[PDB]
């Protein structure tokens, strides 16, 4: 009977990325790959082992890309897309920091977004002393119907009030503005 001794894959696997700012090195190689895993189980072990976002000093980050997705602009699946961004401030990081990357993850290996979550990349949280970030990065920032519906499901499973707008960025136009608002 294979419920109890079969682990439950993933639809993709995924990768598990930290940075932290340490002055002596380059940007590329202070990135630095976790582990990877394809499995429900794998997923929840890496989870339970590593320390939340709150717990990180400012200047660190977690990143959650599919595998052979890296966490940044060059990648060839990276530059023509962009980011659905979540700003926190200070007092955020507190009271919904930890439970709205919880969430993210959860929305990218569970595959929230239909036939869209083939747009999606990965998700970057960013722990800063001005203020968190969290964002769902996709493929193709002109894709509107994917983006879009990436955005909106992704604000109803924050729990996001619907007086309060997120917005859409291209990683192009990040470098040097909104694309959609939600």
């Amino acid at each position: 009977n294979p419920e109890h001794y079969i682990k439950h894959p993933l639809q993709n696997r995924w990768a598990l990325w930290f940075f932290k700012n340490d002055k002596s090195k380059t940007w590329q190689a202070n990135l630095r790959l976790i582990s990877k895993f394809d499995t429900v189980e794998d997923f929840w072990a890496l989870y339970n082992h590593i320390q939340l976002s709150s717990n990180l000093m400012p200047g660190c980050d977690y990143s959650l890309f599919k595998d052979g997705i890296e966490p940044m602009w060059e990648d060839e699946k990276n530059k023509r897309g962009g980011r659905w961004l979540i700003t926190l401030n200070k007092q955020q990081r507190r009271s919904d920091l930890d439970r709205f990357w919880l969430e993210t993850l959860l929305c990218l290996i569970g595959e929230s977004f239909d036939d869209y979550s083939d747009d999606v990349c990965g998700a970057v949280v960013n722990v800063r002393a001005k203020g968190d970030k969290i964002a769902i990065w996709t493929t193709e920032c002109e894709n509107r119907d994917a983006v879009t519906h990436i955005g909106r499901v992704y604000k109803e499973r924050l729990g996001l009030p619907p007086k309060i707008v997120i917005g859409y960025q291209s990683h192009a136009d990040t470098a040097t503005k909104n694309r959609f608002v939600v």
